[PDB]
């Protein structure tokens, strides 16, 4: 893989993200840094709409940008939503809208708290020589108090961690198939297998870090976003930047670019149809950084590992090429339950649409295993 913005280590992540910006953007930081604070004091709007107009132009590196959009991110979460009680607000002042949306344009990404923003880019170790574990981990940014946004966000980082294991045994799998190299192929299709499966183990931790509750009414809210939504129904106001409201999907871990990578490689047609499901799949590549796109695109010109398994009457192939395609059902399978726990239910004390996703991408996947009739 080249320069496609992929660590060997950390995968899609942003390897050791940047935790300080210059200076010059200290009014920035102190904001992002006591959100939780401001939020209950209901002083942080007053605060935002305090903010003088700074130039992004001091941003230099990429890091340094990335940091910025995170803090930008959650401020603008944290102002739009407010205490997350139903009092938003429906236009974002000109002195941050302006730096953000062009920061935004200069990163190709939309001007909205994303996954790659809260996720990918929002962590630190905290012993620098010890391994990266939960326990030796922490985020950068939180909303409020209790919002579980550490166990939600780092769960979520180490499974996109562990699924990074096996990003890099995808040149292998390629270059078997026209070296005609059958033996490192399943090798190849094993390996990413494994991994796949000990990402599934790695999700577990949910349960230990996450409270439905806390989760659902709170952490839930501040990562919604105004796209179809009922209580910012034309979209929010950049004002300074944009004419009229735009309208921009939340924060979502549908943006991973993981598991919608490993539906490429193996040949699952997850963006296929005219279905919402994949409408939405389709959509949230919008929402990954540039070179995380492309790296999705130039697997989807690749020649097609299914069809190369299919065309050799060859159990071990069909078998390891199963065995991926079950890790993801199995992921996913898990996935339902854990929405189940931390919405449905929570809700219960229309979101229906939501199951009949789920469960549409699931039953795709299920569909691709080869030795199923
Ligand atoms: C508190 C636990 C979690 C909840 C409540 C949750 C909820 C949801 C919901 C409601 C969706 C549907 C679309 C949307 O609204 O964005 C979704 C999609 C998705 N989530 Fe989660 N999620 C959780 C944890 C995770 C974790 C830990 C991962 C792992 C990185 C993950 C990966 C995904 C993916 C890849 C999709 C997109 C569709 C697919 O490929 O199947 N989620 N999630
Ligand atoms: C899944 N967020």
């Amino acid at each position: 893989s080249k320069e496609y913005h992929i660590d060997e280590e950390v995968g899609f992540a942003l390897p050791n993200p940047q935790e300080n910006l210059p200076d010059f953007y200290n009014d920035w930081m102190f904001i992002a840094k006591h959100l939780p604070d401001l939020i209950e004091s209901g002083q942080l709007r007053e605060r935002v709409e305090k903010l003088n107009m700074l130039s992004i132009d001091h941003l230099t590196d990429h890091k340094s940008q990335r940091l910025a959009r995170l803090v930008l991110g959650c401020i603008t979460m944290a102002y739009v939503w407010g205490k997350g009680h139903g009092d938003v607000r429906k236009v974002l002042p000109r002195n941050i809208a302006v730096p953000y949306c062009q920061l935004s344009k200069k990163l190709e990404l939309p001007p909205i708290l994303v996954y790659a923003d809260c996720v990918l880019a929002n962590w630190k170790k905290k012993d620098p020589n010890k391994p990266l574990t939960y326990e030796n981990m922490d985020v950068l940014f939180s909303f409020r108090d209790g919002d579980c946004s550490k166990g939600f966000f780092l769960v979520s980082l180490l499974v996109e961690i562990a699924a990074a294991s096996a990003i890099k045994v995808i040149p292998t799998v390629f270059k078997a198939m026209q070296m005609q190299e059958r033996d490192t192929l399943l090798k190849a299709l094993l390996e990413i297998a494994s991994c796949l499966e000990k990402a599934l183990q790695v999700f577990h931790q949910i349960h230990d870090h996450v409270n439905p509750k806390a989760f659902f009414s709170v952490l839930r809210i501040y990562l919604s976003g105004w796209k179809g939504n009922p209580q910012l129904s034309d979209g929010l106001v950049y004002e300074g930047f944009w004419e009229d409201p735009k309208e921009f999907a939340g924060g979502s871990a549908g943006q991973s670019s993981v598991f919608q990578c490993f539906d490429v490689l193996l040949g699952i047609q997850q963006t296929a149809g005219g279905g919402h499901a994949a409408q939405f799949l389709q959509d949230m590549r919008r929402y990954m950084p540039p070179a995380h796109r492309n790296f999705l695109c130039s697997l989807e010109s690749n020649p097609s590992v299914r069809e190369f398994v299919l065309s050799k009457g060859d159990a071990g192939l069909r078998e390891a090429y199963d065995a991926c395609v079950k890790a993801l059902v199995s992921l996913r399978s898990y996935h339902l339950q854990i929405v189940t726990k931390y919405i449905l239910i929570p809700a219960s004390q229309g979101g229906t649409d939501l199951m009949n996703f789920l469960k549409t991408v699931r039953s795709t996947t299920e569909k691709s295993l080869l030795k199923e009739g």
